[PDB]
């Protein structure tokens, strides 16, 4: 065998917030229509759990969601959840150790340090120690056991640092700050380093990319990529990296382009049928 197929859940474009998702074939580098949500989510957090898409929280033009929604990909289509403690557009979300984190995000008035973590065998959600910081448009990736929260939006800042949350004693530790400031980032992990590619650093939008080594906590800069992205998406795949949607600062993207870490360099991949800035992305097993 079964092969990685990549999802692209909700999104928004110039006055619009999409329901509908799109998942594309590697092998034929060709997209396919899948299930539309029930709700329409932007700015939402997508995370595979046990080879399952979780669409969390996020934005439906009106609301900062709580609500959750689950895709089967056996039967292409998507089912309720229990709902979050709190409404939360601009999260992170990552899957550890088989158990679904939500942190920071915004619900409407605050920018959110909290964080709660999913069981979806008992469907129950459990708060988790906050992070440090106030982490609007935060991404949020799993690397060696821990989850790594990466920048966002405090009230007021664009933030360059990090944190890690270790679960074996449900804590939050500062992780060495990035070389920028970003916010809506793409991050992933590839080999062992996080990858954090694009995002706003409240200047520009940015095209430039860097990743963390664990071992020796450092970051170190990497090719940028080809197109400047905000609010776009990153996950791994295949041993490549894939940058998914977002926004150039104009136009809502629909592009697609692809990073060889043998190289060092980003290819372009052929594009989704929607324009989807803050889109969710995620990765399933399938054949
Ligand atoms: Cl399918
Ligand atoms: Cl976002
Ligand atoms: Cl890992
Ligand atoms: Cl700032
Ligand atoms: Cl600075
Ligand atoms: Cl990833
Ligand atoms: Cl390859
Ligand atoms: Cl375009
Ligand atoms: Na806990
Ligand atoms: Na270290
Ligand atoms: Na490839």
């Amino acid at each position: 065998g079964a092969g990685p197929v990549l999802f692209a859940v909700g999104g928004g474009s110039l006055f619009a917030i999409h329901g509908d998702c799109e998942a594309y074939d590697t092998r034929t580098d060709r997209w396919h229509v899948v299930a539309s949500m029930s709700t329409r989510r932007a700015r939402v957090g997508v995370a595979a759990v046990g080879n399952r898409l979780y669409a969390v929280g996020g934005y439906d033009g009106t609301s900062d969601l709580a609500t959750v929604e689950s895709y089967d990909p056996v039967t292409n289509t998507w089912q309720p959840e229990v709902s979050m403690g709190t409404r939360r557009s601009c999260l992170g979300v990552a899957a550890l150790h088989g158990l679904l984190y939500s942190a920071g995000g915004y619900d409407g008035a605050s920018c959110l340090n909290s964080a709660e973590r999913y069981d979806p065998l008992t469907g129950t959600w459990t708060s988790v120690a906050a992070m440090s910081t106030r982490r609007r448009y935060v991404r949020v990736a799993t690397l060696d056991g821990n989850l790594y929260a990466v920048g966002g939006y405090d009230s007021s800042s664009h933030l360059a640092t990090v944190e890690k949350y270790e679960p074996q004693v449900n804590v939050w530790s500062p992780v060495a700050s990035m070389l920028s400031r970003r916010s809506s980032a793409g991050v992933a992990v590839l080999e062992g380093a996080l990858y954090v590619a694009g995002g706003n650093d409240g200047t520009s939008c940015l095209n430039s990319v860097e990743r963390y080594s664990p071992k020796a906590g450092a970051w170190e800069s990497v090719a940028p990529m080809n197109i400047r992205r905000s609010t776009h998406d990153l996950v791994a795949m295949d041993g490549w990296l894939y940058a998914v949607g977002g926004n150039d600062g104009s136009s809502s993207l629909n592009s697609i382009e692809k990073y060889n870490p043998r190289t060092n360099k980003w290819v372009a991949a052929s594009c989704m049928f929607t324009r989807r800035s803050s889109v969710g992305v995620a990765v399933l097993e399938l054949l």
